């Protein structure tokens, strides 16, 4: 039984106490005992396929900090990895593969995965990890977007100029919504898994839509998720289920998105908070927006600056704080700590 | 003496028979006698140190594609270079320094070079391409901002995430201050000695100032971009000499960059040119906007491209057609050869 509702009200604009707050990639190296736990696994690999360990560092920063939402410790080429392509983490490179969908017959060879079966371990931590928090917080799923993906398995990893996806797109666009099509269907069922293992809510992470047109933006990406949001089921364990987008950048194509279906859209540094909310406030919630880096800045610095964030938003109810990023290894533990306490102590002026 | 006026007028939104064209790192691998020029310096360092080999690339592009303007060919590390730092363009890893400027102690000690004396190499180039171009075309004399440059300045190179220069913006920003104005000083003078030497025009690369807030865009990018424009001479040879700003994915900032005292702002595929021109036009000039992957494109869909882009401004007299970012190697050259006649042929509609 849960006791934590903020995360989940927030999500659908209904009034809480105080803001909610969870931090994006908590579960990371900045951590001393996450890289510990990390080493026990072997490689990054393997600890995303361990159950016990992957929900143990999914534990570890609710044990430091009173988050009010963990999210599954897992990767977002999941999916891509389940369909046969060669994926490896280089520890020193980056996220690579071996066979890259290049042209149609790749993607027509290309196979639905079923999260039960081949991506069955993302779906055991959901279940342990449910089962270990015990009630005290809601469980977060995640997946890459179809078309951030979809740029991993074309490029082959990560590239700086996606300079072979738009290649396709400009001169193939059949075969790349051939195979965004395929990896919207995928998600989808990925995504309703782990909602049926477990998940409280969901997350898509369309990391990359940003470096697109407006045009190509909602063409090749937007509809793709809508089609997850249309195809998700918003509610399961007497409770509604809730959807956050999120496309780093993308802070200018903040209106498509709301028509989304989707509950809540998430922001970074590069989007003004009060801008964001007098667009879309009334019809969606708002998911954090701060510069990880400022995690470096002193207590007093940090602590103003979820005052400031807090404000330009301040005032109404459908908010969730939280960085635009996930967390730099260098942060100090007690520096993210000092700002877990920032957004409760200092927000609760917003909602009286 | 020059002839073609129409990058000129442009830019200072004086009416033309046709919009003018030039495309962004025009002086590039994609052209075959490229890669040709390249080998016989040896490696780019000294390619762009060689005054007869720098213009030589420059003149290739202008040997194919009748464009309206040239820009020498040289680095935006060209600055930092000249600091002391120990620069190396590793044709695998990237631009990387040997002692990146960390403290305080880091910026004091850093010197201002003449552009004369120690980038005096720049210089010659530009009094060369000058008496090379020939009058056919004005040429362009570039730089970076002071803000991308001290990221290279702090991160030794180029950075994923820029961890470091914002741990200094937010634990130690008087000395990014420190960092940033010297660096303001050094550019005023590097820009206006190219100006001296034969530049007819300049334009300012801010490339990584949209991974900022609009706070600290403003604060540590904008202002100092704004002094040097503010220090440069806007005429020289009987010209006025336009200035362009460019701060690729700064689009939302377009409101604050126009206040700059700048005649242009540059934009990419992520802003779209009606919107920007709805909300600067009758103030400053646009350049460019199209995707460099479209040139991948077949001739017929990339000349739509131009023609969409052409439009959604059209109408106006303020505008050169360019691309958001440079050319990528695998561009086939007829194909940007089709692009610069599309801007051309199909862009004088919309000066009748």
């Amino acid at each position: 039984e849960l006791k934590n509702d903020r995360y989940l009200r927030a999500l659908l604009r209904q009034p809480v106490d105080v803001t909610p707050v969870w931090m994006m990639r908590q579960a990371g190296r900045y951590l001393p005992e996450y890289k510990a736990t990390r080493a026990q696994a072997g490689d990054f690999m393997s600890l995303c396929k361990n159950a016990e360990l992957a929900c143990e560092v999914t534990l570890q920063p609710l044990r430091r900090y009173p988050l009010d939402a963990a999210i599954l410790f897992s990767d977002i080429l999941t999916v891509p990895d389940a369909m046969g392509l060669g994926l490896y983490f280089e520890a020193g490179e980056g996220p690579r593969f071996t066979s890259p969908v290049t042209c149609k017959a790749d993607v027509d060879k290309l196979p639905i995965p079923d999260p039960e079966d081949e991506l069955g371990y993302v779906m055991n931590a959901v279940r342990t990890i449910r089962h270990e928090l015990k009630g005290e917080v809601p469980l977060i799923g995640f997946s890459g977007s179809p078309w951030t993906l979809a740029t991993y398995m074309v490029e082959g990893g990560s590239s700086k100029a996606f300079t072979v996806i738009k290649k396709m797109m400009y001169a193939d666009p059949q075969a790349l919504h051939a195979l965004l099509d395929k990896l919207a269907k995928s998600v989808t069922l990925y995504l309703n898994a782990q909602i049926k293992a477990g998940a409280q809510a969901v997350m898509i992470f369309d990391t990359w839509g940003g470096v697109l047109t407006g045009r190509d933006y909602q063409q090749f990406s937007l509809y793709y998720m809508h089609k997850i949001v249309d195809g998700l089921l918003r509610e399961n364990d007497g409770r509604r289920v809730p959807v956050t987008l999120f496309t780093k950048g993308g802070g200018q194509w903040l209106e498509a998105m709301a028509e989304t279906g989707c509950d809540a859209l998430g922001l970074d540094w590069t989007t003004d908070i009060a801008d964001a909310r007098r667009r879309v406030g009334n019809k969606v919630a708002l998911q954090g927006n701060m510069d990880p880096s400022m995690l470096y800045a002193p207590p007093a610095r940090i602590e103003e600056e979820v005052a400031t964030i807090l404000a330009g938003f301040g005032h109404g109810e459908g908010h969730v704080f939280n960085l635009g990023h996930g967390i730099h290894q260098d942060v100090p533990p007690e520096h993210a700590g000092v700002f877990v306490e920032a957004v409760h102590r200092l927000s609760e002026q917003y909602h009286r």
